């Protein structure tokens, strides 16, 4: 009762799918990790407080340059 | 020489972006899911070469529809 | 004021990450849409209340099962 | 012949393992950053072949210590 057929459908079609996203995943991973350190070095949280909220804003900041497609 | 400023905006950074992305992560998983069902029962593969060869086929239509932004 | 070693660095560590992690993703998203079809079809949800909790405890289960390294 | 009820159990099944695997996703994307910090830090790479290359080694490092569990 476990079809032997769509299951080596969907393993190939997940592993081509994965494939096909590396570009995007390295490119999006990369770039986070830059805005994050350019945006912490450019003006640096001190306290808990503002260290928590900061990180909050600029991953809102993150996600507009994201909704945005480049 | 391990800055506790930096770490805990950047946690907060990681964290806040991982719930702003939970809708895309969703919607996008579930429809992945969706379209490798439907497109193996309106065509389904009979054997291991065409069960590989739909299954990276399907994954570049699905690219496509995810490179067209809806 | 930005390091282009770095970031070369960066990039290839996290593109060989992303290649070293790709049986487990792929092995744990099989695995999952494999689950969460065998478990709706053994006993399947009828109404949205029961869908939508049924969902979350078989999403705990597959944790468990995630939790336990098989 | 698309099934309402199967759908809604699905994405709640994907919300709820989204949900539950976040504290996993932020503590390995946090150390992972982390990790690549400190390996470059202790011993930064200088030309092209060695940054490419150092990068894929402290992926295999970083792996090795995903593969031990802590």
């Amino acid at each position: 009762n476990v079809d032997p057929h769509f299951d080596k459908f969907m393993e190939s079609g997940i592993r081509h799918v994965y494939m096909l996203f590396e570009n995007k995943s390295v490119e999006s991973s990369e770039q986070f990790y830059s805005f994050m350190r350019t945006t912490y070095k450019n003006d640096p949280c001190s306290s808990d407080f503002e260290c928590i909220e900061r990180g909050a804003e600029m991953a809102q900041s993150y996600a507009r340059i994201m909704n945005i497609k480049l």
